[PDB]
């Protein structure tokens, strides 16, 4: 009767703010399964549920570790209503660093959670929406998935993954009535050891990089309430595009990339942009 | 004295054709470590070495499984010359199929080999080139890494990975004197069970898809000798761009993607292109 939305990565951030945005929706039109990797981190989801008075039962938490498709099954399974109208693949790890300084493990995890996690979700939830010929899938994307960001190699590698993965799928899903969208956000409100794992020139660059992106964060970070609302623009659109941008800020920079397919104007721009 | 080139995925295909292209180079200017996942599949590399008369010692095979960074170390280690001038990350798995029909394992492997493999390589080989301020890294890319291809979701997911990964890196490597390039190729010279793992409409689409791409392959596949030669255009360029295209064929289609950042013109085009 109500629209059933299942969302991953709800402990904090986009997923949190979105989950309680949907649950407290005044029309009371949404049933929200907020998922989290561990139930113990559900403190902020509930505090924030209370504060926006979500009615009882507009909001349920499940454990869902996307690294593990037996968790994925056990949570599809807890879906009382036996369907999911709206699936929001939000779970995401970042990773910041000189590439030599990253552990092989962390690199593996970021791709497992971000890319393979999302693959597991879809495999679990797609087939049901496909039969039924209705379903909305929304995927938190990033500007890092649209253009390469120094020191965010693997992060970007995993964000691009999702562009390609979603692009491919969408060309197949066109006339199924099943709708997929990426929601592209820009930013959103120990040194010694990195020094161990690399040279001094890189490290100095890393420092330069962080001081730069401190600035952009302060001057350009959005409210997740502003971000969150872009997913309901998408989930209510009668004919949704494959892609939504939370901001136009990075559109001039993306275009430069898009008009120089050799990649190297964009390489120049982004270099001066971050190392002055 | 000679230029030392190390190349992964040499059993067949691009890596093979390239390895013996470099080794038989008439000027005799290259020393080629051809790597393969298993030494037992080295038959075609050698047959083809003989046929292009590579001199003795212009060509050496090592075992290099990129899923495993102890193999990676043990093969850096077999580099007699103690340096690598030119590193070519060529290893690649494809995966074709309805996404529900792929095993979670295969999905994991494709990303491990294609994306994480390449991450391992760089971590092993980058730092040395960075100190030295010289080094050429070349990465076999694909058109699947530039635009989403139905039924190649994970393939694409892994090819986009590499765009982002290489893009990020290149913005950092600009003034190190270390050069990274992607080499973008287009194509290059059991039903029952897929039917088990999915619906009938998808399967019919898969059939439509394969019949289409049969055609494009026949009408558009390049010689790997034509492809192979594009890597030496890159490895000899005094100032290399981040990206080389083996063909212009798919450039009109990429532009449409690039001028419609909502993704959805491209979604329309590629749909009519493959399902008529
Ligand atoms: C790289 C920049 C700083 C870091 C920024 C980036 C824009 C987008 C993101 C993604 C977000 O996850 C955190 C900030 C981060 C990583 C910026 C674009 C221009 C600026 O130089
Ligand atoms: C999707 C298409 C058929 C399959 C083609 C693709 C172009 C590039 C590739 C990558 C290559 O690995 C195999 C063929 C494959 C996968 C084509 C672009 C137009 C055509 O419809």
């Amino acid at each position: 009767a109500r629209t059933v939305v299942l969302i991953t990565g709800c402990s904090s951030g986009i997923g949190l703010h979105l989950a309680v945005r949907l649950a407290s929706d005044p029309s009371q039109s949404f049933k929200v399964y907020a998922t989290l990797r561990d139930l113990k981190t559900q403190g902020r989801l509930w505090e924030a549920a209370r504060a926006l008075a979500c009615p009882p039962g507009s909001l349920e938490t499940l454990q869902l570790d996307v690294r593990d498709s037996k968790s994925v099954a056990a949570a599809r399974e807890r879906v009382t209503e036996g369907r999911v109208d709206v699936l929001v693949c939000n779970a995401g790890l970042g990773l910041l660093g000189p590439l030599e300084a990253l552990g092989e493990d962390a690199v593996a995890s970021v791709l497992d959670v971000n890319v393979v996690g999302t693959v597991r979700m879809l495999q679990a939830f797609l087939p049901d929406m496909k039969r039924r010929g209705s379903g909305r899938v929304l995927v938190t994307g990033s500007v890092g998935g649209l253009m390469g960001l120094p020191f965010n190699d693997v992060y970007c590698a995993s964000k691009f993954a999702l562009e390609g993965l979603c692009e491919s799928l969408a060309v197949l899903l066109l006339p199924f009535g099943v709708h997929l969208s990426l929601i592209e956000c820009g930013p959103v409100h120990s040194p010694e050891e990195v020094l161990d794992r690399t040279d001094i020139h890189t490290f100095h660059r890393f420092y330069q990089y962080l001081a730069h992106s401190k600035q952009v964060f302060r001057e350009a970070a959005q409210n997740p309430e502003e971000v969150a609302e872009v997913f309901l623009t998408a989930l209510r659109a009668p004919k949704p595009t494959l892609r939504y941008f939370t901001t136009e800020r990075f559109l001039p920079l993306l275009r430069m990339r898009l008009d120089d397919p050799s990649g190297s104007n964009y390489v120049t721009a982004m270099h001066r942009e971050v190392f002055g």
